[PDB]
Parts: C-alpha cells; structure tokens; sequence
C-alpha cells in the first residue's frame, strides 16, 4: 500500500528515505524512548523506531517517535509531512498546506468498508488485556500519568450518525481498562460528547486508532469545518475512498490497516485525574493535576509487530509545531479569503511557539479597499478570533507583499520594524483565549478569555499608493549586473551547497 | 602597537587570525565595495580589504569593510568585537559587555599629548583636495549622497573646555570642502553643538578621525554617561593614556595613530541636505532627503598607504547592531542596578533589529520587594525610557533567571509564552522616541514621541514564592543519569564539533 495510505509502509518510505534509526537493544518506556526522542526533535535527526521496548508483549507494542518532526536539511526540511501526503520530498510549506486545503472545495469521497485488514490479526478482550501492563511511555518526568495516546486519532459520531469526526487530544492510562484525556472546548471532541450528554442515554461510542493512514493523521490535527467528516476529505485530498473496518463491539469504523485500535466509550457523566503533560509551548506545572475525561477500554485489536507512533512534545520543534500551528495557519489562510479578505499565505512562526500567526497581504487588493490599519486590523481579528480555527493563536501579524511568512526571520524582522507598539495594535478580550499558553492558564488573567490581538506591520502607504521603500539588503540595494558580477566573483576574489 | 590601541595593527590582527580577504585587483567605491561588505555581513564571512579601489590617488585611500561584524563560527561569533580590546578571540558577549561598563567604576586615566605621529605623515590644505575627487563610497543604490563617514569617530568639546566627547554619527560629502550629517538630540555631538549655538559666537571647532584605536571606535558607539570624556573612559578601560596629536588648524586632539584626519568646523547656522541612507533597521526611503547639520573641512592629515573602515549598514548582521544595540544594552543593564533594580544581564536580540533589550531579573531580589507586575514594569521603563541609554530601544522584555538574554531563541520562546498582550505590558507614550525606525519617522503616529513598551515575560510565581514549571526540554525533562547514558550512547545507536 502506499506511504500515504499505510503506516507501516510510511514507515518503510522513513528507511528509504535515510531518515529512520532502528534501535533492536532494550529500550525503557520509562523516559528514555522519550528522551531519546525528544533530543531527535531538538537537533532535527533522523526518526527512532524502538523494535525492543522493555516490557513488550505478544505484540504490543514497538515506538515510533518523532513521525511529524523536521529533517536537518533545508532542502528536505518538511520531508517527514511530504510522506504522509504523497508529496515530493522537497515540497514547500505552502506546497504541503495547499494540499491539506484542497479538498475544501472538492466533493467528499467517502470511506469504502471491507470485511478486514491488518489491525484484526490479533485481539484482546476485556479479560484478556491491562493497560497497566503494556510499555505505555513516561514521556516527561514530572508526567501525571504515561500518556499512550498522543499520535493516534480519536473517532466519535454525532448522535444522528451525521458526522463522524477524526482528531488528535491527549490521553493516559486511568486503570487496567480505562484513559483520561483533554476533551475541553471548542474542539469537535467536545462538541460531539456534549450532544451525547444533552441526549442523557448513553456513554459515547468510542475507538482510538494508532497508526492510522498517514494522511488520516494530518486531517485530524487540522480544523476543517464542523460537521465535515474527516474521512470524506481525506478521500477527496488523495483522490482515493480509505478502506475501514468495523470495530468488534461498536458499530464505528476504523482504517483497515491501523496498527492498534481500542474500542470503548467515552462517559457522559464520570472524570478522572489528568495531567499534568509536557506540552506544545515548551512547559509542564508539576502537580497541576485536573479532572479530564473518562474513556472505557473494552477492547484491543492489533496488527503483527504492531507499532504505536508517539510524540515527545515540549520545546522546538515536534509535532505539535509542524502540524497544529501549520494547519491551524492554513485553514485560517482559507477562512480569511471566504470572508473576502486579501491574504495570500498564513504560516504560524516557530519562533512563536506557534502563538502567532503572520498573515500575508496581497496589498494591491488592499489599497483598492480604500481602508485604514484601524478598519482592517478589526475585521480580520473579528473573523479569525471569533472562529475556531484562530483558536489556538493569540497574535496576527499583517504584512506586505515583500514578506515570505514561512520565513520566521523576514516575519520577526517585518514585526519589529513596521508595527508601531500600542498604536498600531487592536486588543481583543471579549474572544475565546487558549488556557494551555502559559500566561493564560497560568497567567494574570481570566484562561478562557482574551489576552489576543492584531499587529498591523503594515506601512502606511501599502494602505494607499504603494510601498515608498527598499530594503537595505544585497538584493535590493544594488543593480542586478552588479549583484552577478560579485556572485560570480566570490570564491575567487577568497570568500566561501544546496542539497547538504 | 596593540590591535586594540591602533587600527593598522588591528588589520594585521584580522589577518593573522584568518579573517581578512585582501582584494588587490581594482573595484569600484560606487556600489561594489559596498554589495561585498553587504553579502559578508548577511553571512558572517572574513572581512574585505579593498587594497586598489578605482579612484585612490596620492595614498587616499584604501577600505576595510565589516570591522565589526559576526565571524561564522559560534565559537569566536564575537572575535572582532574581542580584537577591539584585547580579549580573547573566544570571549563571549557578557565579557565584552564587562569590559565595556568596567571603566563606569574606575577613575579616568587621561590621555597623554605627544608631538607627532603617524597620522601625520601626509597632509592637504586647503587648496589641495576636494572631497568629491577621492573615492568615497555609494553604500547603497538609493543614498543621497556618498557617505565617507560610517565608522570614524566625530570629536567636539564643550564651550567651556570641560568635556571632550568622541562619537559616531553618518556624514557624506556635499562639496569640495563640505559634509552634511544627522546630529539629532538627545546625541552627546548635539548637546555639545546646543551648547556653541546659545554661546552664538562661532562655528564649533571640530575634527573627524577615521581608523582609530579600536577600544575608542568602541566606546565611541556607547552611550557613557552626559560629561564624561570617552578618551579618559577608554584609557581607564585599556589601562594605558591613549597618545593623542594635536590638529593643525585647531586645538583638538585626535589619536596619534589615525589613519586619516579631517579638521574643520561644524556650522551653528548652515545647514543642507542630507540622505536619505540605508540604515541599521534594514530600510532606505529613496528620496527622503532633509536638512542635515553642515561641517567644513580646512585640512586633511594621513598616514601612508591609509585604511578608511566602512559599514555597509541595513538587514542583519552589522555594526549597528553588534555595536549599537550590545553597547546600549550594557549601559542600560548599568542604569537599571544603579537605580536598585534587580537586573544581572541585557542585550538587544538581533531578531528585534535592535529595537528590543531583554533585561534579566534576579528573582530571588524581585520576591523580596514584595510587587507586582504593573508596579515593577512601570518603574523598569520609567528609568530606562526617561534616559538617553534608552533611546534606541522601545521594547522591553523582563524575563526571570532561567533565560540566557544573549540567546534571542530563548528570549523569542519566553517573550512569546510568558507575556499576555496588553495586560502583561505597560505602553509608553509621553517619552522620547527614535524617529529612524520605520513605524516612528514614517508610521502612523508622532516621529519623536512614544511607541514604546515593557513586556512583563515574568511569570506570576516569580514575584511570591518561585518558579513553578519545569521546561518540556532534555535539559529538564529528564534525569541526569539518563541524559548521560543518552549522549554517551548516541552515536552507537546512529544518529549525528564545537570549534568548527
Ligand atoms: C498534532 C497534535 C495535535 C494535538 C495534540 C497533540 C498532537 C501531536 C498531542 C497529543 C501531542 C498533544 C495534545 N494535542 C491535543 C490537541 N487538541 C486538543 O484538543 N487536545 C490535545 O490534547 N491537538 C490539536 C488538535 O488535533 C487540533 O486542534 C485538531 O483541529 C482537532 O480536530 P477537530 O478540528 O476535528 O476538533
Ligand atoms: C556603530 C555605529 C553607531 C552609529 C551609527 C553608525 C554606526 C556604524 C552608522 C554611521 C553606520 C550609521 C549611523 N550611526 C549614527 C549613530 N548615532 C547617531 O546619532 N547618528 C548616526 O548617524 N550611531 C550611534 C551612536 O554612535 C551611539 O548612539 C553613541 O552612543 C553616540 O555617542 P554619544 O553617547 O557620545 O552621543
Ligand atoms: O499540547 C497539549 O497538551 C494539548 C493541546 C491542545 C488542546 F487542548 C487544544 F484544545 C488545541 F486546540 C490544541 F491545538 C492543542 F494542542
Ligand atoms: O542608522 C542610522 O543611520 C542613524 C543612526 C542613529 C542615530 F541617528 C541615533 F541618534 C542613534 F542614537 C543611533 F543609535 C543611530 F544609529
Ligand atoms: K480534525
Ligand atoms: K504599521
Ligand atoms: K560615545
Ligand atoms: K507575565
Ligand atoms: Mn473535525
Ligand atoms: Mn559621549
């Protein structure tokens, strides 16, 4: 099968690809998988699959860390993203983000079931399996719990059978049969368990797939649109229907080739303790533990030699800033354009930490607006802040056209230089805020309101006759014969390759 | 002589240290001797010793460009800074910085006066050069004007013989006997001139000394305090009277080593036009010509075969920002701890444009006083924004003992997780502002007044009881016996030297 479609060949294309370390030595889930892991993801080496984890059993399970993370170099930067969309390994940012959009304006293609696959070759029932036991990874040391879930894909549906939604939120293990995870607002998670909880009959039926497609993977760490099910995009985006199976106790669907599925439900009335968790900004508050969310485990269905993908999030760059910020960055992309907005890119910086978002300006369609930085830094920041997708981001930066967004560099510089403080800025209070950023959550204010805004490093003239300067840069500032003659000069004159 | 005493023996320094590029064949003042400088500076190569430039005659004169800019390495990242003053090549930023306030506690030690030197060896009156027939250079395509001085140090003494200041400001030639340039306030070199013009009896003897001792070109840059005379400050810091000749034509003195002098007056009536130039945050407006101040040249003195250094000044890396924004930096660290502020260490990050300074607080002293946030970023930017220290700078970052200031990644990553916008920072708008950022002199509000900020990236623990996260990082993530066993068994497991 391909890459794309399969995790097991995604992790056979990583091999190919020189980008894989196979470790066959005993290897602890307690801390060192992530550990080693998490240094992968601070130098951007190449990813670990661990074949010999320490305490593996009939099966369950080997790791694969770092599946989303950046390669070295630069010509190959998001190779890892490229292979779990059937992209070229040396597709750009805006290359990989368009095609997570394109499907936003395709008819759906949706699932085909099949009898079986792969991630039925084996199971365990509800006698026969202790999540206690299996070599769950203690991910940061100050962990609340050793989190099995933080790269396989949570599937609820909609009461009516309407919408059925894929997505990423953490979970450790509660007990030999049980989770606890993040389910916290506005995420489709939640928004499906509270139609459950209104309708007061029953548990949510419930499966977590790890090692899913991994195109399946990167749609549900993406927030395309409520009540979109992510199978029938994924279908659209690679141009093919996604085999599923049955789950064996519930009546939901799974990718026929998944590495491990537990099947169960997720309660409409009963929490447990959760957290605290090494997260995507770079912290953990030890012993800040809350009540999340209950899953019951009842069953476990897996493929031979199974593989549970993970990632060992914290400080730059893992998955949590290759994929949420991206995706977050694309689909605002999108709903700015929707809402007739003249940007042309979106990309979260790193250098953020993926709280901001820089959003580029097609500044020939602004000046026809005929509009002030006042005017325009309210309306974009009404329609991303007031939209799920601008969730998780607390700064919009607007900038000209000469501003390559994927460049965290030319953003900070455009930033710094073009955005009077104060002046040139909109706050916004009354919108959603993200808890999880540190001065949220644990910060001077309320965690679930404001502390958002909008940074105009737009100039004025871009507003009306047109951009009034040069950079003061090699490429701006000399003549292009000039710039030749000294580039085809250099090394002989005694001064110092793409690929590398 | 000491490379840090004289600039001949300084380019002997640069290339014993493998850090020159000597270019012996003929290359043009106009433009190409500048979009070298320019591509060295943006990728931190050896700086360029232009030994036969197109129009040199009777010794004036050759250019060393990039004096102070970035080496590739990190190792001796700083080196030429370090070959300044005499540290070693390997010196970090802290210990330049040190070096630079250690003279703020010493007593001056004044300079000595000798009959003659080098800077001696050839002179030109008045009927013998003309400043638009030597081979000044255009630095960038859009300049008004060809601006000789980049890197010389201007030299004028108050009215009453008490304060001798040495200081860098642009110039470039208007005529024959003419420059014009910025001498704006709150710059020591305009309340010197402030001080003739209310006196109203003459123009103010001046002298401009180019290739000067490095420890003086230096402190030249630095914002030591109003009535200090930079030469007994540099003399206290080297430890050793800098020999000065005095001029020919007037009763200044100038570095007996100098590689070229202009004596001469600075106008308190005349004024013409002036840049528009390519300036530190990355930016030329073409066009954008004002009146500058106005400086006659009556005698040109020289030493053989004289060096003139240039900075061809813009986008990252160059002297207006290893120098200007570091050097500010250090005199406001200064400030805040002899205004009994907690603070160990500052730096502008490069990422700002050096429009940012990171202050480090000591925490420990912060809980003691008992505060709060709004109180604490209140006085920190009263202090520093009410002073001329401060003047370039209109941000603040506070940040708390875990973050290494001189590295702007860390700064970034705090800045971004741990400083709410707007409620976590107090805008100041009645202070003096620096016209020449962008969003100042060309943006939407007042050129010279406000539009700066404290940003409070301290975390609210940090003011009560202490710190209360552990980073999500290997560092502090892990135990140290499990780091260990990690980096010592990386290789052998598979995956990927300090000088490089
Ligand atoms: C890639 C990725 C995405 C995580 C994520 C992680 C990764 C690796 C973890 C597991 C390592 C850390 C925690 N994550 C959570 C999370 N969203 C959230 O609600 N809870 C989380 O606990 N997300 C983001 C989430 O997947 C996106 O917001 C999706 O848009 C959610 O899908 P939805 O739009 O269908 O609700
Ligand atoms: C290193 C450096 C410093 C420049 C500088 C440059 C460089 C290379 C140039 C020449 C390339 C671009 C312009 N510069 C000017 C400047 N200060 C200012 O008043 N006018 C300037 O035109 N400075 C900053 C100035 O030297 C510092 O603010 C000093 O503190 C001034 O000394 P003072 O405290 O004695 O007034
Ligand atoms: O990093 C973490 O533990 C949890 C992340 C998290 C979340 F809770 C959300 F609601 C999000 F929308 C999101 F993008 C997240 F990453
Ligand atoms: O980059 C330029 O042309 C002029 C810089 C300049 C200045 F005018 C000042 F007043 C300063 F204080 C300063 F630091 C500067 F760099
Ligand atoms: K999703
Ligand atoms: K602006
Ligand atoms: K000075
Ligand atoms: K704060
Ligand atoms: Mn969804
Ligand atoms: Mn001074």
């Amino acid at each position: 099968q391909p890459a794309h479609l399969c995790f097991r060949s995604f992790v056979e294309a990583l091999k190919v690809d020189n980008d894989l370390v196979e470790i066959n030595t005993p290897i602890d889930p307690n801390l060192e998988a992530a550990a080693i892991t998490r240094r992968v993801c601070e130098t951007n080496d190449k990813a670990p699959l661990f074949n010999n984890l320490i305490g593996m059993k009939n099966g369950l399970f080997r790791i694969l860390g770092a599946p989303g993370s950046l390669r070295k170099s630069s010509a190959d930067r998001y190779g890892r993203l490229a292979r779990h969309l059937a992209l070229p390994p040396t597709a750009s940012m805006r290359e990989i983000l368009d095609k997570m959009l394109s499907a936003s304006d395709m008819p759906p293609i949706p699932p085909t079931i099949v009898p079986t696959g792969p991630c039925k070759e084996n199971s365990l029932d509800d006698s026969e399996f202790d999540l206690t036991e299996l070599p769950v990874p203690l991910i940061h040391k100050s962990d609340g719990g050793k989190y099995i879930q933080t790269y396989g894909m949570h599937i609820v549906q909609s009461p009516d059978g309407t919408w059925t939604n894929w997505s990423i939120a953490r979970a450790m293990v509660h007990d030999k049969n049980h989770l606890t995870g993040l389910v916290i607002p506005p995420q489709h998670i939640w928004q499906i368990h509270q139609m459950w909880k209104k309708e007061g009959r029953s548990d949510v039926p419930w499966a977590l797939a790890f090692g899913v497609p991994p195109a399946a993977i990167m749609a549900s760490s993406m927030p395309i649109p409520d009540g979109v099910t992510e199978a029938g995009y994924v279908g659209a985006m690679t141009g093919s229907s996604l085999e599923l199976v049955k789950c064996d106790t519930n009546d939901l669907y799974v990718p026929a080739t998944s590495e491990i599925v537990l099947e169960g439900t997720l309660s409409i009335s009963e929490t447990g303790p959760e957290g605290p968790f090494g997260q995507m900004h770079g912290y953990i508050f030890p012993g800040d533990t809350h009540l999340g969310a209950k899953y019951k485990v009842n069953r476990i269905t897996y493929r031979n030699n199974a593989i549970m993908p993970m990632s060992s999030c914290g400080r730059l760059t893992d998955e949590t800033h290759t994929m949420i910020g991206s995706l977050a960055a694309a689909e605002i992309r999108k709903l700015c354009q929707q809402n007739d907005l003249p940007i042309t890119d979106a990309f979260a910086p790193f250098e953020s930490q993926v709280t901001w978002v820089a959003l580029r300006v097609d500044t020939e369609k602004l000046r026809a607006m005929k509009t002030t930085s006042e005017g325009f830094r309210k309306r974009v920041g009404d329609v991303v802040f007031n939209h799920k997708a601008g969730y998780t981001i607390h700064r919009l930066v607007l900038v000209g056209d000469d501003i390559d967004v994927y460049e965290g560099k030319d953003v900070l510089w455009a930033f710094s230089t073009r955005c009077r403080p104060g002046m040139d800025e909109t706050l916004f209070e009354d919108v959603r805020g993200f808890p999880l950023i540190p001065y949220m959550g644990h910060g001077n204010g309320p965690a679930h309101r404001g502390g958002k805004v909008v940074s105009d490093a737009l100039m004025p003239t871009e507003y009306t006759t047109g951009r009034n300067w040069e950079a003061a840069d090699f490429n701006q500032s000399y003549p292009e014969d000039l710039k030749q003659k000294v580039l085809d000069n250099w090394t002989k004159m005694g001064f110092s390759h793409h690929h590398h």
